[PDB]
């Protein structure tokens, strides 16, 4: 019942941000479908309170939908 083991792994890697990869999956975000509707402010919940790592997903997210 899970033929993946990456999920949001490969995505992050279209930017070079895999490294925060954990830092959203442990949080929540491991679902790339709802990672897909995640908020600005969504992303410092991760760990993610930076202006070049916030600005990076959101264009990750219309990239790879």
């Amino acid at each position: 019942s899970g033929l993946g083991e990456a999920g949001m792994s490969a995505w992050l890697r279209a930017i070079g941000l895999e490294r925060y990869e954990e830092g959203l999956v442990h949080n929540g975000w491991d679902d790339l479908e709802f990672l897909s509707d995640i908020t600005e402010e969504d992303l410092e919940e991760a760990g993610v309170q930076d202006p070049a790592h916030k600005r990076l997903l959101l264009d990750t997210l219309q990239l790879s939908k």
